[PDB]
């Protein structure tokens, strides 16, 4: 890319190759999750320096099978270079843990703030998903599906610009081949992943249209009380949903456009490819280049005192469980 960039990708690289466990030390809790949780953690010799650690249970991980998850989530996380997906700069190892030096990103995360304000205006969620646009371009053309967009897995930076994280269930797919694993929530599943067709890349134009309806009203266009009925719902398609009068005309295209039952009628999957939906005209007048300049002011400027500051995020239960048991399976052995 530019020469400058790869240096400091390089110089980068070295640095964290220098550093151990221990010249961090913990500052609070990013964010939980089933067997692991995020940490904000901090560099002993230089105060400024903070990051994200990600530190999952082996053992869990292996009791629940999700060791070629794993190993996938560090490979695609820590070879992308997007401006629009947090960085993987390294990881770490020892026989209970793995751990997981992330950048750190302290705007907040969406869902919490769509959560607070209820719903998104249509040029705050076209900034919003712009930015999914340009991390799926960047993913897409290196044949990698991300498989989990939703309003969790997108973070805001001081900035306000947002950032794709957990990468566990993003997967290299090759040409032609599919996919099989159900995986996901049951509110952005595609029908051929409800209907066990397989799925490919395809599967991400789908959940970007279900992204862009929770953005816009606060929920998904398919909820059911229960997964069962929810599968059901999907399974009558996008035409079938009554759409409110809030969505604007063309974020409504976009979104049926999106959410195609047959994934090859996807938008983003025909000729033109992603820039099919970057033509679209919802996004008439959005200025891609100053979205991937940084020029662009975010539609909402969140307030971060410092690289310490974690009140954008919500309380978090400490783990103070007994530690889980020695994992030495060795499936880890790159981490
Ligand atoms: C029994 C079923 C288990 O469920 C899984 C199933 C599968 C799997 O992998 C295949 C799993 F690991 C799991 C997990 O156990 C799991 C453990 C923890 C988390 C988690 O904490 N998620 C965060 C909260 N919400 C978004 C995430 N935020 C960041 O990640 C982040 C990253 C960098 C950042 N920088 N700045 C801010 C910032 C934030 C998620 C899942």
């Amino acid at each position: 890319e530019d020469a400058e960039a790869k240096a400091k990708y390089e110089a980068e690289a070295a640095f964290f190759a220098n550093l151990k466990l221990s010249d961090f030390n913990i500052i609070d809790t990013l964010g939980v999750g089933g067997f692991g949780r995020v940490e904000l953690v901090q560099l002993k010799s230089e105060e400024s320096k903070t990051f994200a650690m990600k530190i999952l249970k082996k053992r869990h991980i292996v009791d629940t099978r999700q060791q070629e998850h794993i190993r996938s989530e560090k490979q695609i996380m820590q070879g992308a270079h997007s401006d629009f997906i947090v960085r993987l700069y390294r990881t770490f190892k020892d026989s209970k843990y793995l751990y997981m030096l992330m950048e750190a990103c302290l705007g907040g995360e969406l869902w919490t703030i769509l959560r607070d304000r209820g719903s998104f205006e249509d040029s705050t969620t076209r900034f919003y998903t712009a930015c999914v646009v340009e991390a799926f371009a960047y993913l897409h053309s290196k044949g990698i599906i991300y498989r989990d967009l939703k309003p969790e897995n997108l973070i805001l930076d001081h900035r306000g610009y947002a950032k794709l994280v957990d990468f566990g269930f993003a997967k290299k797919i090759g040409f032609g081949k599919k996919t099989w694993t159900f995986c996901g929530t049951p509110e952005y599943v595609a029908p051929e992943i409800i209907l066990n067709k397989g799925h490919d890349i395809s599967a991400d134009y789908w959940s970007l249209g279900i992204l862009m309806y929770e953005l816009l009203t606060g929920s998904p266009p398919f909820s059911g009380p229960d997964p069962m009925k929810t599968y059901n719902i999907i399974l009558r398609g996008i035409d079938m949903i009554e759409f409110p009068k809030k969505i604007a005309k063309n974020a409504a295209n976009l979104i049926k456009k999106l959410c195609r039952d047959n994934p090859s009628e996807r938008l983003g999957n025909l000729k033109n490819g992603v820039k099919d939906i970057q033509k679209h005209k919802w996004f008439e007048g959005f200025n891609w280049e100053g979205l991937r300049k940084g020029t662009l002011t975010p539609p909402i400027i969140p307030s971060v005192a410092s690289p310490t500051d974690t009140s954008n995020f919500d309380s978090f239960p400490e783990d103070n469980d007994e530690p889980p048991p020695d994992d030495n399976s060795g499936w880890d052995i790159d981490f």
